[PDB]
Parts: C-alpha cells; sequence; structure tokens
C-alpha cells in the first residue's frame, strides 16, 4: 500500500537483530542484489530495505555454542573475527549505499545522506574465551551491542534454553567481569537468549540500560525464550527496551507430513530451495501470522510502555510469519500502530528512538569513566 | 621505453614486500588513484602498477617493535588485526581490479583475469604474543608469509639490528614453536630482519624452503641487514630465495645540510611534502642508483643462482634510489637481466617463479601433515 509506505517512510527505522551477515560469505552473494526469500532463503538486502523502508539496523556477528575449552575458545575467537571482517568487507564494497554507525549521531547523519546505517552487534560472546581484552578488540572493530550467551550455557552465563539446566545461576564470575567491561566500553548489553537470572543480575548490576534485541512476552506465548511481565517492566523501568521477535509466539510443531551455503553450487542451492518451497507450499509450517506479531508487540507496549519497545524480528535468523515474510512487510507495523492509536512520537520511539536512546546512555556512561 | 615495457609485460611479476598497506588507513587515500612519490610519499598504486607492469605481490602487515608485556602483546595483536582488515577492505573496495591470492594457482588465475593479485605477509610477528594460536588466526584471514622479527629482538627471536645485542642466540623456545606452527600451517618463513643465528636455525629446522622477503648481499654492502655469501647459498641450496632490497646498499649518512598521515589535513600533508621535496632537491639524500640495485641482484644471482633470487625493493617501506623512484621503474630490471644474458626462463623465475615455487612447497608440506 503506497499510503502505508508514505506514513512508514516518515520514520527513521532500525531492527536490532539482522542476522544477514550469515549470507555475506556465500559465494557470489551480494547485498546490492534483490533476492526472493523463496529462492535465496534471505530476508534482507538493499533493494528490499528500500522497498520495506528499513533505514538501518544492528548487523549480527553470531556463533553457535561450542566447547568450553582452549580449542573451542580459539576457534570461536577466529570465527567471530572473520564474521566481523565479512561485515566490514560488505561496507567497504558498498560505500555509496551503506556506512557503519558507531553512535546515534552517526545513524542520523548517515540516514540524512541517504545511506543505510549499520551498527555491529554480537550474539553469543563465547568468542571472548577467558580473555576479556577481546571485548575491546571487537569494540575497536565496531561492536556496540552484545549478548553474553546463546542457546546453551557458556563460560559467561546461563542460557534460558540449555537442556542441561543452569550452571551459574546467572552470570559466572567471569561473566560478571564481562558485564563490567561491556559497561566500561559502552557496549549495550543484550539479554535475549540469557536466563531470567541473567536478566535480573543485568538490571541490578549494569551501569547502563540494557536491551533484549529479539524477544517476546510469555503472556502471549509461554516459552523460556520470552519474558514474564515483571521482567519486561523491570527492563523498561531501568531505561531499557524489548525488541519484538517474530518467533517463539506459537506452537511450531510440524504436521506428520540442506547444502553448505558457503560451498554449494548456485544450482545445488536452487535445487534445495525449490524442493523446500514445494514442501512449504504443500504442508505450510505453523508460524502464526502478522496479527500474532502485533499481538506480541501490543502486549509488551502495554507492560513496558512506548519507551521500552523496539523491533527485532530475527530476519535471516529464522524469523518470518504469514503476511510477514521479510522486510518488505515492515510498513504494516507502522500502519497497525497508527490504527491502534499510537502517536508519531511513540511510533518513532519504537522504530529507532528507544534503541538510539539506550545506545546513547551506554556510551554516555562509558565516557563518564 | 615502450620496448622495455613490451619485454617486461611478457612476465608475471610480483614483489615480496609491498609496505603499501601503511597508506590504506590514510583519510581519503585510494589505491585506485594515481599518486606522485614526491607529493604523496607513496610508491605504489593501481595506475603505477599498470605503468610499471607489476602484476601483484605480498602486501605487508607491519608493526614496529614495542614492549614485551601483556599490554604490548594485546596492543600488537589488535594493531595487526586492524592492519590486516585494512588490506581486506581495500580488496573489498576494488573487486574488479584486485583479488586476494592464497595459492600460486590463485595468482595465475587472477592474473589471467586481468586483475592484480594480493598475497598477505607479516613483518614482525610480535603480534602473536605468547599465544601461537594467533598464527592460525592470521592464516585464516589470508596470511601466507611471515617474518618472526623486525628491528629489535622480541619474544620469538633475535633481530640482526638490535643495539642491545642478542638475547636468544637465534629463536627463543617460543620462537622454535612458532617456526613449527608456521611450517604446519604452510606459511612461508621470512628471515629478513632476523639475526644470522635465526637464519641458520631456520634452514636447519624448517620443514620447507624459507625466504628473505627484502634483503641484500654483504659482499656489496657490509650491513647486518644483509647476508654473507655462505648464508645466501645455504638458503638457496635448501630451495629458498633472497628477494633484492633497494636499501642497505650504500652509506646513507646525510650531508651536514612529519605530520600524522592518519589524521593530518590534506593541505598539511602537502605542506610537508613540498618542504621535503625542496630539501631533497637542494640536498639529495645518498641512496645510490639503479646500477647499484642491479649490482646487488647480479651478485646474489652469482651466489644463489637464478632459482634463489627474487624482487623485494621495500616499496613504501623506505626503498627507492636514483633512477628507481617507484614501481614505474620496474621494467628496467627486466631490461638489464636480458642485457646481462639471462634467458626468459630465468627472468620469469626471478620475477615470480621462485617465490611461487616456495609458496607451493610450504603449502605442500602443510597438506602432507
Ligand atoms: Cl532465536
Ligand atoms: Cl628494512
Ligand atoms: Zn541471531
Ligand atoms: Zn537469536
Ligand atoms: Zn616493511
Ligand atoms: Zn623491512
Amino acid at each position: 500500500s503506497k499510503a502505508d509506505k508514505a506514513l512508514h517512510d516518515k520514520f527513521l527505522t532500525l531492527d536490532t537483530h539482522l542476522d544477514t551477515p550469515a549470507h555475506f560469505g556465500r559465494p557470489g552473494w551480494d547485498i546490492a542484489d534483490h533476492h526472493e526469500v523463496e529462492h535465496d532463503f534471505s530476508q534482507v538486502d538493499l533493494p528490499r530495505m528500500n522497498q520495506g523502508g528499513l533505514d538501518g539496523g544492528f548487523f549480527v556477528v553470531y556463533i553457535g555454542q561450542g566447547e568450553l575449552t582452549e580449542k573451542g575458545y580459539t576457534y570461536a575467537r577466529d570465527y567471530a573475527l572473520h564474521r566481523t571482517i565479512e561485515i566490514r568487507e560488505m561496507l567497504a564494497a558498498n560505500p555509496d549505499t551503506f556506512e557503519m554507525a558507531l553512535t546515534s549521531d552517526d545513524a542520523r547523519r548517515i540516514a540524512k545522506a541517504g545511506k543505510k546505517f549499520a551498527f555491529v552487534s554480537m550474539e553469543n560472546s563465547w568468542p571472548v574465551g577467558e580473555d576479556l581484552s577481546l571485548v575491546e578488540t571487537f569494540y575497536k572493530e565496531g561492536l556496540r551491542m552484545a549478548g553474553p550467551v546463546h542457546f546453551r550455557n557458556n563460560q559467561l552465563a546461563d542460557s534460558s534454553t540449555d537442556p542441561k539446566g543452569k550452571i551459574w545461576n546467572g552470570y559466572s564470575p567471569l561473566g560478571l567481569r564481562w558485564l563490567a567491561e561491556a559497561n566500561r566500553l559502552g557496549i549495550v548489553i543484550d539479554v535475549s537468549h540469557a536466563s531470567d537470572d541473567v536478566v535480573d543480575q543485568s538490571v541490578a548490576l549494569s551501569k547502563a540500560p540494557i536491551i533484549a534485541s529479539h524477544s517476546g512476552p510469555k503472556a502471549v506465548y509461554d516459552h523460556p525464550r520470552n519474558l514474564d511481565d515483571a521482567r519486561l517492566k523491570k527492563i523498561a523501568d531501568a531505561g531499557g527496551a524489548i525488541c519484538i521477535n517474530s518467533i517463539y509466539l506459537t506452537d511450531t510443531t510440524p504436521s506428520p507430513e540442506a547444502p553448505d551455503m558457503k560451498t554449494a553450487t548456485p544450482e545445488a542451492v536452487k535445487a534445495y530451495a525449490d524442493k523446500r518451497a514445494a514442501i512449504d507450499k504443500a504442508h505450510p509450517a505453523a508460524r502464526g501470522d502478522f496479527d500474532l506479531y502485533m499481538k506480541s508487540m501490543l502486549h509488551v507496549l502495554k507492560v513496558a510502555g512506548p519507551k521500552g519497545v523496539c523491533v527485532g524480528a530475527d530476519w535471516d535468523g529464522g524469523g518470518g510469519m504469514d503476511g510477514f515474510e521479510d522486510i518488505t512487510d515492515l510498513p504494516k507495523i507502522t500502519a497497525r500502530l497508527k490504527a491502534e492509536g499510537y502517536s508519531d512520537a511513540d511510533i518513532e520511539a519504537i522504530w529507532s528512538g528507544n534503541v538510539l536512546r539506550i545506545v546513547d546512555a551506554a556510551q554516555a556512561y562509558a565516557k563518564s569513566v
């Protein structure tokens, strides 16, 4: 709807968890090209950012949880460094359309120049190993938001989803030092994936507001990956925010009825995409729809307020629902917010204001020391 | 001379020590632009690579020797990682004219496609600190040639020029392990800057041929930075080679008669360049000339043979002589070699064949284990 795009276009938009960097190392993949989620599996690229009115976001440096050993740590360090480098290479290859942002002023300046701004975030800090000086290493290369853990516990903190249960009851002693270093450098702490203990300790100990880069409310869907109302409010009352995820909102159990993207031939990739597409069409996956996404956002808005909510759909990280396939559908969020009675001020806060405020606060504290 | 360029153009050329990366971080500096050594201080860029017929080379990740402390090592690690990243950014910004090479096949393939090939080398391995796993970290980002030390001794080995003398009498115990790791990964060991003890131990212990990325013969000029005939032959007899340097060939003592390039204003840089130029014109520095460069090359050729000699002039690292100001003068080397009676086969070996053979051997050993 051109009417929706017009309204949407008036706001500075950003998503706090673009997993798109996972595609950067794919042979011949170019963010400048237009892709189809059905054929490429990607949900983000420049053409679609323009079509969906997405002005920028936090490009994720993500790594799955591996061994808590010296070999695991060295592997993780190198892997994350390389993923960070891939992001910097994308930016170096697209200077006229993209630019790295380190501060909120950078974001606004880049936006005014007509370019997409790219902040850098980390999902799973397993890569720092036992050497916290690596946090600054990543900071020097652009890191401005980081979560200590992913799906399983690591040397820094407990995950909300580890099948083996808790081991630290929040942050490990090393993790507490990690939190202190993130605060000192001015990196926004991301609790998405972390256990409730980590959330509680983060709010209690962090010198700056924290964030949940991609989470939801247990009130809408009871899953460890979501937060109860009390914690949503706690994060918000401390100046933080929760960015709305598009998954963990419904039972995805499938009805009774992949190649290495970094080395597979373009034909091979097309092959699986085609088979997959047919399967998804014959027996659609249970993902919920756009109304469900707004149901989640609206509930968090009620509990955390318009200043404690943001957008983090998990694009390229498994996100997506019926009527919310990729970023081209983002304008629908702005439409529903208006239709729900939210002012432009609140919509602006939700699309970027709240996140940029959190970034400012984190970096303000860092400067103060 | 178009006649010289025609001959020169027939060979695949590469220099083993392009310090050019030191300019990559300079504000607005672009390798695609044409520069004048007199105004920009640079001796390498795409236009001049084309004019001089330089097909590629090893782009250096260099760092001066600092403190042998935890603080020094973390600083060195981060610095070298950033310099490596700057090189990768240059490559990402110039995909149609440049491409990173990891193997000799890459070099030839890239050359055939009409692009300049860029290998990555390290000068001073101080950045690995006490953590040898970092060697692989750099390897994963492109490192294929590395020297353990620079002007002063470090935690890995003795330098040939440290004013305080020797401390390890070659490699330290950590340095021996470093040599073993370089061999295991398939990184070519570079002894330029290392003490004679390091040279002797490298030939005796290395599982693969080694190289002197930019050195000369003591026979022509007696300086610690050059090698005696016995060591030249030793390196060659082990399958290695010595790449001819353009400095340390004459007494540079000046007759009786600079801003931060990364932060100075284009005008300020021009200012110094102009003053400097006038000074260099009024009272030329003692640098020798092109004949002296060939005198060095010819002597090493006599001792090491046509299979143990290569080119490493120290461009952007202090190299240059009268009649050999920058890479536009490279064709003169090919002319003199012919004029001296060397076949095309030998000239080809000297310009790239020998180096690529050494790279192949290093990587062949790595694969074998
Ligand atoms: Cl997730
Ligand atoms: Cl030198
Ligand atoms: Zn993710
Ligand atoms: Zn996630
Ligand atoms: Zn150098
Ligand atoms: Zn040097």
